[PDB]
């Protein structure tokens, strides 16, 4: 299918990292960001079993939901039934 095509981004992209290796993911997107976080983040510091927030933008998503769920990097969305 596509991914914005006459949609907006409508969605919560909760984060829920579990140890090292999911930060060592999502670490990275931080380098060129297209997502900003909400509560309580500030990547440079994130460590297992925590649970932070996003928001919801759109237009680019894509690449975002891409980098999160291509690899199911542990996101929490409360918009899908």
């Amino acid at each position: 299918h596509h991914s914005g095509e006459h949609f907006e981004g409508e969605k919560v992209f909760r984060v829920n990292v579990e140890d090292e290796n999911d930060i060592s993911e999502l670490h990275e997107l931080a380098s060129t960001r297209q997502i900003d976080f909400w509560k309580p983040d500030s990547v440079t510091q994130i460590k297992p079993h925590s649970t932070v927030d996003f928001r919801v933008k759109a237009e680019d998503i894509l690449a975002v939901e891409d980098f999160l769920e291509q690899n199911e990097l542990q996101y929490e969305v409360l918009i899908n039934n």
